[PDB]
């Protein structure tokens, strides 16, 4: 699986 985060 995966992801990110960010702003």
């Amino acid at each position: 699986g995966g992801g990110y985060g960010g702003s």
